[PDB]
């Protein structure tokens, strides 16, 4: 029983994280076979993120302008390429602590593990979503860019996240392993506001299903509702619409449980409704809503890697 | 900037963990030079759980009783011993991947990152705090015995924690890794209840200036206090006392902040004796107690292992 905010073990992720220097900038890197991936402004100066021209600062750089450090030995770049915001560093060498990988572009509401890095070296984990916003809350410092988000099933790591930018409100943004941002984030250090953090209803579902399953009841109303009932509740308090897709995805937690999932759906307007009166629930005195339906059963289960 | 539940990085502790099978039970083991540390109750039926006589039922048991596996290789055990409430097994090979390590008992408030695993495999990491009642409060299914809880400074993985029991409250009992048990809790499945489950001040002051420090700063009110004043109102809403010692280990953060300690108390008085208002401070309707003043420093610094 009880249930914890579990991040996936990184020791797959430790074995890949090395240290990228381009001139003035050190961050981090990802070294997988004979390639390391990095944010891409690891070539900027502090002025130049003002206002960037990434392929016009490339011109200037070549194999050995990159320093790639992977403990206390120095890897040997043999060529390079910018893809959309990352930049991939072949090396010489294939790392030898390459995991079974895959590189996924997630949805917003997944939820994934960050190794956070400095220098190249780990320095903690912790479970993040990607925010329906296309932000994450996460916990980065100055020299952590290139740390990276991933899932694991089994010995295989899904790499989906790489840290590029904090944002003036102290939130995050990066790119999947290809490059691309999530959401409309770019690599320049300019004006960008977030959008509406709105909440990930079918998680927060699926945590009041993980909290009946450890014996948090308390909150397990006497009524039910309808999808576009419980959607016009959504809407006033900034949740996203309950689909018929999540309904399904939340089957297996119903059926554990023997609560309806739309049972559930009026469990929560009357919560959101009236709060929770200084009650918690699994610990908390909010509506988590960064643990997915398959987070639960995995947590629930047992499902080891 | 950003806040968040840390652990850790898995990996030195990942290369540590086997499965331990001895008649009818299977748990983990932590396995670190040529011996395996695991939970006595390894050797228990279900049957014997309710009033064993660990020293009688060993009598039965033979190092080739206990079945010892790191992935799909067995290891040969060359002898067996009964240290309190863990059993050591010695086998014939050291681990390869045995990390610099250190044994330590910690404190009530301290915190650890708790490697779940199942079977010899690791399922997830997350963070805990030893409880002022000697508990945890952790996610362990069936299976999870003999996960281990650590901290680690450098290269220096420090084991301060082996899961035993789950009481019937669903928290959670173990020992050290000299088989100690925290608290007065026993390997016996019968009536055992908590006590008081207190609210680590020290580490709430600490995380109210790692709040400061990331930008939430709504709460800091405009009062000081005394550490008696302060204490008396910490024994009404049942939170450990303060004492001097706990101001000296917030003096960094003081002088981070500029905020003295007793200020930030008053402020915590204030927020105990009049709530949140539906505010939440780093992402929590909660005042959260499980970062230490050192958890607080690591995460605000980019502390690297
Ligand atoms: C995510 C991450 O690691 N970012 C990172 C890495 C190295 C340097 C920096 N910058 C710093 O300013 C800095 C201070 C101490 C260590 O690093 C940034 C940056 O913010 N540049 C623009 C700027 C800075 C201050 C005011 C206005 C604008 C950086 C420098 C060089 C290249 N990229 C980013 C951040
Ligand atoms: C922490 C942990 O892993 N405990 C563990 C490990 C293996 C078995 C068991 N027991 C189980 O009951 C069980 C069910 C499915 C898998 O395991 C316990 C146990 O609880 N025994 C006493 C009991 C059970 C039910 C009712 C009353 C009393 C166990 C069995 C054998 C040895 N030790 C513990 C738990």
């Amino acid at each position: 029983s009880g249930f914890r905010k579990m991040a996936f073990p990184s020791g797959k992720v430790e074995g890949c994280m090395v240290q990228v220097t381009c001139g003035t900038t050190t961050l981090n890197g990802l070294w997988l076979d004979d390639v390391v991936y990095c944010p891409r402004h690891v070539i900027c100066t502090s002025e130049d993120m003002l206002n960037p021209n990434y392929e016009d600062l490339l011109i200037r750089k070549s194999n050995h302008n990159f320093l790639v450090q992977a403990g206390n030995v120095q890897l040997r770049v043999i060529g390079h390429s910018m893809q959309n915001c990352v930049l991939k560093l072949k090396v010489d060498t294939a790392n030898p602590k390459t995991p079974k990988y895959k590189f996924v572009r997630i949805q917003p509401g997944q939820t994934f593990s960050v190794l956070a890095c400095y220098n190249g070296s780990p320095s903690g984990v912790y479970q993040c979503a990607m925010r329906p916003n296309f932000t994450i809350k996460g916990s980065f410092l100055n020299g952590s860019c290139g740390s990276v988000g991933f899932n694991i099933d089994y010995d295989c790591v899904s790499f989906c996240y790489m840290h590029h930018m904090e944002l003036p409100t102290g939130v995050h943004a990066g790119t999947d392993l290809e490059g691309n941002f999530y959401g409309p984030f770019v690599d320049r250090q300019t004006a960008q506001a977030a959008g509406t953090d709105t909440t990930i209803t079918v998680n927060v579902l699926a945590w009041l299903y993980a909290a009946v399953i450890n014996g948090d009841r308390w909150f397990l109303n006497r009524f039910t509702t309808t999808l576009n009932d419980f959607n016009l509740v959504a809407m006033k308090y900034n949740y996203e619409p309950l689909t018929q897709d999540h309904v399904d995805i939340l089957g297996p937690l119903s059926a554990q449980t023997g609560i309806a999932v739309l049972d559930m759906c009026a469990s929560l307007k009357e919560l959101l409704q009236n709060g929770m009166n200084g009650r918690t629930i699994l610990g908390s005195a909010l509506l988590e809503d960064e643990f997915t339906p398959f987070d639960v059963v995995r947590q629930c289960s047992g499902v080891t890697f």
